[PDB]
């Protein structure tokens, strides 16, 4: 397993905060 | 927009770091 | 927990429709 | 597209509340 | 379920690089 | 961006198609 299950959460995780980011930066420009 | 789009994705990732945190919750126990 | 899993997925799944929604209204506009 | 890209995450959206749904299923028995 | 499970994240992983392919479609447009 | 974009949902993709994966090994056990 479950570890590796979380691990993947959790990348998928800082996957999206970037996501999130970049679409902060095309919203302004 | 975009700048909703932007902030639901990033509850979005603090969603998928709640998961993570559950799956290691589990992970044990 | 197995409740709560299934409890953040039901909000998860509401957003993605709030997502659709978005990019609906800029496909128009 | 975009029209397209929103109907996605509709679809999206209606597979995540069935996943939900069924982590409800083993939460009981 | 677990196959289910299994299957429904299967389609969803699909899906989710089909949207990647028309970003990447659209990048370039 | 667009394609920084894609390439995130490329690798959403290929995270849950893992995840996928590997729920069926629980299933199967």
């Amino acid at each position: 397993x479950l570890k590796a299950i979380a691990q993947e959460f959790k990348a998928i995780a800082k996957k999206f905060k970037a996501i999130a980011f970049e679409f902060k930066a095309i919203a302004q420009k």
